[PDB]
């Protein structure tokens, strides 16, 4: 079902989440080989999160569940911030500009942090 569909797609979220705070702790430190490895496993793991969830939209517009589309369009249209924002800070890192790759960690965390009630919202609306 759809529903089982979104919590396959719940866990990948959540893995990358797992990777993403790993890909923190490495930088911190300065490890920038495990860096690069990380960061080449967040883009797998985000661009199949992103195409399942446009597999669950376009089922919730075939089954008319208005509601479920309406915060699947808020969701999407917020993943694709966070990945605006990922994008850049792998560009900060090919630049050797940690400066800015801070910046983007913080501001990565922050969105993924708000969207999480609209996150859970969804699950029950499906
Ligand atoms: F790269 C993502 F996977 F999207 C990513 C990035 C940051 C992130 O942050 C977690 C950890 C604490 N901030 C909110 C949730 N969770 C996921």
């Amino acid at each position: 079902s759809v529903k089982s569909e979104y919590a396959e797609a719940a866990a990948v979220g959540q893995e990358a989440v797992a990777v993403f705070n790993t890909m923190k702790a490495a930088f911190q430190n300065g490890d920038k080989e495990a860096v690069a490895q990380y960061l080449a496993r967040l883009a797998s793991l985000y661009t199949r999160h992103e195409e399942l969830l446009n597999r669950i939209l376009e089922k919730a517009r075939r089954e008319g569940n208005k509601e479920a589309v309406t915060l699947m369009n808020e969701f999407t249209a917020t993943f694709q911030t966070g990945k605006s924002i990922f994008n850049a800070m792998v560009a900060a890192f090919k630049n050797g500009d940690d400066d800015s790759f801070e910046s983007y960690l913080q501001a990565l965390e922050k969105v993924t942090a708000k969207g999480e009630t609209l996150a859970d919202q969804i699950a029950k609306a499906l």
